[PDB]
């Protein structure tokens, strides 16, 4: 029952992580994609806030977010379509790498401003930012994943107090700065309270790689205080994050939802018995059905020449 409307579109391949992730295929464009499958059953009562994450995805269309292509809900289950990031995780990267010298942390560092920034340009924020939530693409360029992780928490946020998402985000970025240079954790222990203990307190460690510019960022990232924090703004053409590229971090999206590409509405059209205006009008409603995949998807088949 579950898998019948899917296999109509897809041809499935492996699970790669367990929410299921499998590897597909997409049949008519021939794209390789990852599908996120979710049991409603098992979900229950908190699927509700599964729903309220699918809509905010639907709502960020980002070089730098995990791309939402399609959605299906069956009886039982909630599939998801996305991009395929065969790069794998940027936690994985890390620990093969060791750590990352200062400029190639700047590297991954701006493209996660630019996506954390956009999040909160569209009125949302991730608040699970770390590294296993950051995949490589075939080009090697960072795509944000899993809207809405001790280690990465906030000191306000583990607290249970209130707090602005965006000043938790801002806290979790000031963490993976630190474990892209240094290869782990500012605040770490076996102990979950004295791990507690240690995020409240603020203080971690300064290793004798890191220069005065990366040790200066992170103090301004890492205040215990939310509003002793940078703000995002001041984070786009932060002295360190402009050195040698001399322009802030460009957070805008370049992936629209109103311009559509006339070659992808072209072949798009060949496979179904509308007119060219019924074609770009449907595409336009933005369903997340079978036609957003195929359109997305066509669109990234081009980007790949
Ligand atoms: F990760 C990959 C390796 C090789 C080929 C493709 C991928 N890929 C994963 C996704 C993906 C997209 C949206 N949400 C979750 C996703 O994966 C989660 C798993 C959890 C276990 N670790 C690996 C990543 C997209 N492409």
């Amino acid at each position: 029952m579950d898998y019948d409307e899917l296999l109509k579109y897809y041809e499935l391949h492996e699970t790669i992580g367990t929410a299921k992730v499998k590897l597909a295929c997409h049949i008519l464009t021939g794209e390789m994609v990852a599908i996120k499958i979710m049991d409603k059953n098992t979900l229950g009562s908190d699927l509700p806030r599964i729903k309220t994450e699918i809509e905010a995805l639907k709502n960020l269309r980002h070089q730098h977010i995990c791309q939402l292509y399609h959605v299906l809900e069956t009886a039982n289950k909630i599939f998801m379509v996305l991009e395929y990031c065969p790069g794998g995780e940027l936690f994985d990267y890390i620990i093969s790498q060791d750590r990352l010298s200062e400029e190639e942390t700047r590297v991954v560092f701006r493209q996660i401003v630019s996506a954390v920034a956009y999040v909160h340009s569209q009125g949302y924020a991730h608040r699970d930012l770390k590294p296993e939530n950051l995949l490589f693409d075939e080009y090697h360029k960072l795509k944000l994943i899993d809207f809405g992780s001790l280690a990465y928490a906030a000191p306000e946020l583990i607290q249970g107090k209130s707090y602005l998402g965006s000043e938790a985000d801002v806290w979790s970025m000031g963490i993976l700065l630190y474990v892209l240079m240094c290869g782990f954790l500012p605040f770490d222990d076996d102990n979950v309270m004295a791990l507690y203990k240690k995020i409240m307190r603020g203080k971690y460690d300064v290793p004798k790689w890191l220069s005065p510019s990366s040790i200066l960022l992170l103090q301004q990232m890492l205040q215990v205080d939310p509003k002793k924090r940078i703000s995002m703004k001041n984070l786009l053409n932060h002295p360190w994050i402009m050195q040698d590229y001399n322009y802030p971090v460009e957070w805008q999206s370049k992936n629209p939802f109103i311009h559509l590409d006339d070659d992808c509405v072209t072949e798009l059209s060949v496979h179904h018995r509308n007119n060219r205006q019924t074609m770009e009008d449907l595409i336009s409603l933005w369903q997340y059905d079978h036609l957003t995949a195929t359109y997305l998807l066509l669109l990234a088949k081009k980007a790949r020449g």
